[PDB]
């Protein structure tokens, strides 16, 4: 499902850009990365307070590592409506997370009101360099 | 299908930002707009030469207007692998366009090699101010 590319998704703090050549979106986390310093991110995610969503995704890491998968503000104060700590390994795991939104995020950045985003932050969790691959990422309301 | 926002999609040259409150992505084209001056765009679209794709979308315009719907380079020299002229009106029309790609676009901007994109350029086609709404946009390989 990344076989046509990121199509909106971007990464930052990675060694080289993201790679979708395999069909999955993959990124190389630099060794010695900093918390909040490396991420794979989709901005422009509108969220309605009270609505229930399920975030789905399949991921792999080339070292056994726990990271952070979230839905939140793209901008100060970086509030979250989903905040998790997925443990990842070599073998694909499908994560499914259901939540009811505790806040509203606009589809576009406004004054005092950053757009929402889906974020996988990857930095700071392992001293070592490692690779994350992502596939089958979906987010919908219930 | 825009009910959770643009999620990667962006607009430019519009009067105010894009709006997804209705479930469809909508944008207000300024009166007297310039060719190539107004658009709704998804960058990061990887394309493989020889591959066959179908671009789908449902659109409406608040004046009868023909625009440009394309898949091409996000960057000089702005080559295209699909180039069309959809006639749009008040009443929803689903367009389906099949093509075999005459070029390869990377998923990420490189040297001499801009990322690919899906683009609806809207400027320059009507002197009047008008609204475009978009829904059910999909692009896949056959
Ligand atoms: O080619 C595709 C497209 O690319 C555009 O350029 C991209 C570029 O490639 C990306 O690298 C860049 O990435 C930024 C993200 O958009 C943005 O969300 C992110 O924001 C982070 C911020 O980096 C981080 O410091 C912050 O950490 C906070 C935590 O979240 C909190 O929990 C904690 O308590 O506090 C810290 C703050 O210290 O988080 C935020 C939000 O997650 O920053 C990334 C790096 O800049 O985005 C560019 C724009 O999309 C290019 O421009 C297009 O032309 C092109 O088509
Ligand atoms: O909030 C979401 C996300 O937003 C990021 O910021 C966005 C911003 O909101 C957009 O307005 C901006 O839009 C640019 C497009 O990314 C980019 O593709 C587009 O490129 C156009 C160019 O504008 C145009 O001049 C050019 O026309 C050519 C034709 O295509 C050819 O046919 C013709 O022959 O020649 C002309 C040249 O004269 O076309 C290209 C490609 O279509 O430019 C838009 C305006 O800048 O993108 C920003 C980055 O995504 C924000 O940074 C994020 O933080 C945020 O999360």
């Amino acid at each position: 499902t990344f076989d046509d590319g990121p199509e909106g998704w971007v990464a930052y703090g990675t060694d080289g850009p993201l790679d979708t050549s395999t069909g999955a979106l993959c990124v190389a986390v630099p060794a010695g990365s900093a918390q909040y310093g490396v991420g794979v991110v989709l901005n422009g995610v509108a969220i309605e307070e009270g609505t229930t969503y399920t975030l789905r995704y399949t991921a792999t890491a080339s070292t056994d590592v726990t990271v952070r998968a979230l839905v939140g503000q793209n901008g100060a104060p970086y509030g979250t409506v989903l905040d998790t700590s997925p443990a990842l390994t070599s073998e694909p795991r499908q994560v499914t997370e259901t939540f009811t939104a505790s806040a509203t995020y606009p589809a576009t950045p406004a004054a005092d009101d950053p757009e929402g985003q889906i974020a996988f932050q990857l930095g700071g969790f392992s001293a070592d360099a490692w690779t994350l691959c992502l596939d089958d990422v979906a987010l919908d309301s219930e």
